[PDB]
């Protein structure tokens, strides 16, 4: 078990075949997860399950660039439960991130960030017991 926020280096940033795997547990009365791939203080890629916007759970998918958030993606399935173990596996290809959790896809976001060897830090934050946080090429 690790402390949530946790920061796992990307060396080199991330490269088509790099799977990332994220283990944790949804706290009970979780509000929000997070997870950040940054190129320096850019977020290529956020990754944002919302438990309650509106009485609805809702994932948001975006890219800061200069401190900006750009044109959210969204996501009405939502395979996250308060208090239950998941897995969320993103799978580098060479034009989107690729998401599945629990092994089943959810959604896949186009590259918006072009340097993939300079998004070089995933940052995992929220209303999560995070267990593990790993990747490998496949
Ligand atoms: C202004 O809205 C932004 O949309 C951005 C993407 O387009 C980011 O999701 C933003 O999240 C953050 O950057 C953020 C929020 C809180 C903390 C602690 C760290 C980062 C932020 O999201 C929220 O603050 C937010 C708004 C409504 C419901 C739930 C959330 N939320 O889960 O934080
Ligand atoms: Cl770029």
């Amino acid at each position: 078990m690790l402390i949530v926020p946790y920061n796992l280096p990307l060396p080199g940033g991330v490269v088509p075949r790099m799977l990332i795997t994220i283990l944790g547990t949804v706290k009970p009365n979780a509000n929000r997860i997070a997870l950040d791939f940054q190129r320096g203080n850019d977020v290529a890629f956020h990754f944002n399950p919302r438990f309650n916007e509106n009485n609805r759970r809702v994932i948001v998918c975006n890219t800061k660039l200069d401190n900006n958030w750009g044109r959210e993606e969204r996501q009405s399935v939502f395979p996250f439960e308060s208090g239950k173990p998941f897995k969320i596996q993103v799978l580098v290809e060479p034009d989107h991130f690729k998401v599945a959790v629990n092994d089943a896809h959810l959604l896949q976001y186009n590259h918006r960030v072009k340097k993939l060897n300079e998004i070089s830090k995933l940052g995992i934050s929220g209303d999560i017991d995070l267990t593990s946080a790993s990747y490998t090429m496949i």
